[PDB]
């Protein structure tokens, strides 16, 4: 059952292509910067004038210990870009999932 | 109108296929454990069984109250196709008065 | 600023759903035009809920409005005048960190 959590983090960022998204996910998990990553296609509307672009939403599961390192490494992979960077803190998790995630880093 | 909230919860998990996701969503709602469930197709990448895997999955977001969360999670665990399901819980910090009321009422 | 994470308390994500892609695109455009959000993202989903006593499953568009707490009230009030549903979903999350560069872009856009 559930345990209240303060040290888990979800890092949400965007990249332009699926190819990049698949590569970033794999190398992030390979490097121990995230335990898992999801990729979701989205359409974004934003001011840059108003642009409408199709991109990939990435959600990286990680801990507060690995977060700063993860965010920097991601930016090193597209240093020209000014990507979305938003982090959420879950208030709870299962014991088992929390332990797997921490063990994977 | 907007109101600060502390008793709403979004439980996030993933399942393999669309059928699995539809069945689990319907049954949670029918059990009165979630007010609504959203399902989004995703690709995931993770370490499992000593390897890095890339797979297509369905992201699920169960909208519920703190009162039903422990029950929903115990139920999920008995019903989930994965041995170790993803289980992450987010807390909204605000809602409309009318939406907050709708969620709570759906589970009353 | 691109490489540095900072704690944020002033950023907000407002989540709602609408029925059609046309609706979503029209709302997202108008929110950015009016300075109420810096960025709006749209994602196709399926949602399951009880309606008129029966379990319904419907295709919808999930929207995520990225904004500040200074604009959040105005956004929500504006949404209620412009949303196609009688009782729209409205859940707001607080990101607790961002990059210096993204937070500044977001603030400067509003």
């Amino acid at each position: 059952s559930l345990i209240e959590t303060a040290d888990l983090r979800l890092l949400l960022t965007t990249v332009s292509t699926e190819v990049e998204a698949q590569q970033l996910a794999q190398a992030a998990v390979e490097a121990g910067l995230a335990a898992c990553v999801s990729i979701t296609p989205i359409q974004s509307c934003y001011r840059w004038a108003i642009a409408r672009e199709t991109e990939q939403q990435m959600s990286f599961k990680t801990t507060v210990e690995q977060l700063d390192a993860l965010q920097q490494w991601l930016q090193s992979q597209h240093p020209y870009a000014l990507p979305e960077c938003l982090v959420l803190t879950p208030i709870a998790s299962s014991v088992a999932y929390r332990d797997w995630l921490r063990s994977s880093l």
